[PDB]
């Protein structure tokens, strides 16, 4: 359970739930 407020892991800049989360 990532923070999905939390820049995503996948490194591109956008939040979790605003790249992958969403």
């Amino acid at each position: 359970k990532v923070g999905r407020n939390d820049p995503c892991p996948c490194g591109s800049g956008k939040k979790y739930k605003q790249c992958h989360g969403r």
